[PDB]
């Protein structure tokens, strides 16, 4: 797995964000996780989804590097869109979503699962904290 330099574009969803990646703006999914969200699904703006998108929206924001990691398998879903890793500053945000009780982690669907574990991990701590999602 390799990392790649991309450039934010806009963030558009705790779970979402838009980027320049190989000179094309493109949508990105963050691979595992599924946070509550501000679009659907579902029932419009669901609890902690504004909480989850600003969480995303900051990270990405102010960050002086953001790079995209492509897992082993598919890298676009069905609505065109990227799936991927996404980390700020050498941090992976789809982990501090998950570390921080804003994220769940998602279905997995293999061979896109490398770090499936890792956020497994996270996801348990911040239950044991019973952060956010969790409280």
């Amino acid at each position: 797995l390799h990392k790649e330099p991309a450039t934010l574009i806009k963030a558009i969803d705790g779970d979402t964000v838009k980027l320049m990646y190989k000179g094309q703006p493109m949508t990105f999914r963050l691979l595992l996780v599924d946070t509550p969200e501000t679009k659907h699904p579902k029932k419009g703006v669901e609890k902690y989804g504004p909480e989850a998108s600003a969480f995303t929206k900051k990270m990405v924001e102010n960050a002086k590097k953001v790079e995209v990691e492509f897992d082993k398998g598919q890298r676009t879903d069905k609505y065109g869109r990227g799936l991927a890793y996404i980390y700020a500053d050498g941090k992976m945000v789809n982990e501090a979503l998950v570390r921080q009780g804003l994220a769940k982690v998602a279905y997995v669907y293999k061979p896109n699962n490398t770090h499936e574990q890792h956020l497994r991990k996270s996801e348990a701590q911040a239950k044991k904290e019973k952060l956010n999602i969790w409280s």
